[PDB]
């Protein structure tokens, strides 16, 4: 069959459902969780997590794909609680989180040896446990491609090469780092079709969003209630002026909401004034209604948000 | 009293005995041992810290302190087992080891709350346990003093000004990295007698070691063993002109050994060409004896692996 789930056996492509291509359960960085633990609360990140789920799937969503990897506090152990009491379609996926340089395990090791630790999520499974990874995250940012990025890069495009599994990308909107994960990756032998270059929401910048597009890349605008990327509004215009000139096909939109982030950018106390509707069911509250009495029909939303993760996966 | 051990009662700055200042029982990158555990071993681990610590105590080494901070695992937990098995006298510290960006946890986070990381781990405990870090670790490298590396050595000033435990640091020693360390804690009123300043043993660039010694705080002659930083005779001959213009009051001598390390470098097939000799015990095996060979007496080793000690943590 296509499609691993965690907690779940594998789907056929197919009966994906309404998919909501990018969200978070939980995030957290690995070393400061592992060395000063009286920061979380498990419990507080377990309610959270189940009520944001089962919201949600009362809108009617089917699957979540969750891009929590290295870097970002992957755990398929917690997500297994999460789906245990909501019976949700959650896909786990592999890769490395960075902006500028690998961590220090990877000095004077291979691209193989970091391709080989994303095949084994994909084929053995994900920390010990059966549950495989359906896709590679890979980022870059500010700081641009790095060598250390570059490689997890290259690394990513050995891995789809190997398990066909897609690749999905974090990026910087307004400095080209999406472009280039796509130069990159596509050279390498990859299926633009198979590449999601993300966040690309965030900019206003259609020429340029349309240009990966057109390299067959589907675009994610992937960050709907982070304002302080770019608000709700500008993100709406910008979708709608997409679908409009027939970019429908290659459009994939999620919130990228974290049921708990412990970054500090992300206190609940600047909630307010940086990301004040930003949850994971945003779409439905906004985006969706605005879209359709505006000229774009159930069809099109069909294929945005069901239609593409098919694809996307396939 | 003064000094906290790991899994043993608090003893007093006298009863340190010798000591080796800088020796690590394991190092990982959390991040990717939390995701990828199928690439470690830790019977091995445990198998050989065990190992090491048994040969130090047979030759009359009473303590180590092992700087093991964030970014390089440190187990409390691990080392708790560790001295259950020898009896050996363990120095745990608290820190953040970084060469350029802190984790995501600590963006918009301010220097006191990472300082109140380093407070709490020393005033209340360790990873959720009684044990109770005694000095605080900082980092620098090729990269130089960053804003966020600057960040954790002008929160270890605020730990050390508000707890009194000393400070150990990581430096690069051809590049002034140590000097500016000990310029910014010294600046924010941290006692230039509380600092240990790391790495100078990798030069034979004296003059450079005189003046942060002459500056008043000691100086790390710590990476015995490790011949691509410099070779065992080099360091010897730097250790034997630096003790004969009378500077064994600051000196401090250790390997920085790793009993096992996840780096790519410190893969077990460049030991040949990288670091053949390093072990826990090498400077029993060559350094001691050659000082003797010459001039030193055996007054000058009590003070550089007892008194120094001895003072530092005072
Ligand atoms: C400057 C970082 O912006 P913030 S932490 O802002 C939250 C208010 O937004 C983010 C940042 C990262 C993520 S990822 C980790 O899911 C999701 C949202
Ligand atoms: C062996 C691991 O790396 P190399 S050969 O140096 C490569 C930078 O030596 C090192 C480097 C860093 C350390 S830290 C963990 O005290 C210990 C030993
Ligand atoms: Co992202
Ligand atoms: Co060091
Ligand atoms: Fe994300
Ligand atoms: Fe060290």
């Amino acid at each position: 069959m296509r499609i691993p789930l965690v907690g779940k056996d594998s789907i056929e492509s197919k009966d994906i459902g309404f998919t909501l291509i990018h969200e978070h359960l939980r995030v957290f960085s690995e070393a400061v969780r592992q060395q000063w633990p009286h920061l979380y609360n498990e419990d507080e990140e377990f309610r959270n997590a189940v009520n944001e789920v089962k919201r949600a799937m009362q809108f009617g969503v089917k699957t979540i794909v969750d891009p929590t990897v290295m870097g970002l506090g992957r755990d398929i152990r917690f997500m297994e609680k999460v789906v245990k009491a909501t019976g949700i379609n959650l896909v786990a996926g592999t890769g490395i989180y960075i902006y500028i340089d690998l961590p220090f395990y990877f000095l004077n090791r291979s691209i193989d040896e970091i391709a080989d630790l994303f095949i084994h999520d994909i084929k053995e499974g994900i920390q010990g446990t059966l549950n495989k990874a359906g896709f590679v995250k890979i980022a870059a940012d500010e700081p641009g491609i790095t060598k250390d990025v570059e490689k997890v890069i290259r690394a990513a495009a050995i891995a789809n090469k190997e398990t066909k599994v897609p690749i999905i990308t974090h990026s910087n909107a307004h400095n080209n780092t999406g472009l280039e994960q796509q130069r990159i990756l596509t050279e390498e032998g990859v299926d633009p079709g198979k590449i999601l270059i993300g966040h690309l929401g965030d900019t206003d910048n259609i020429d340029y969003i349309k240009k990966i597009a057109d390299k067959g890349s589907f675009i994610g605008l992937d960050r709907y209630g982070l304002d302080l990327f770019l608000p709700v509004d500008k993100r709406n215009e910008t979708t709608l002026r997409l679908i409009k000139d027939g970019y429908s096909d290659k459009i994939m939109i999620s919130h990228d909401y974290c049921c708990t982030i412990d970054w500090g950018t992300a206190k609940p106390e600047y909630k307010p004034k940086l990301a004040p509707r930003w949850s994971i069911t945003l779409i439905f509250e906004d985006t969706i209604p605005f879209l359709k009495r505006n000229g774009v029909n159930e069809e099109v939303i069909a294929t945005i948000f069901k239609e593409n993760p098919k694809k996307f996966f396939s």
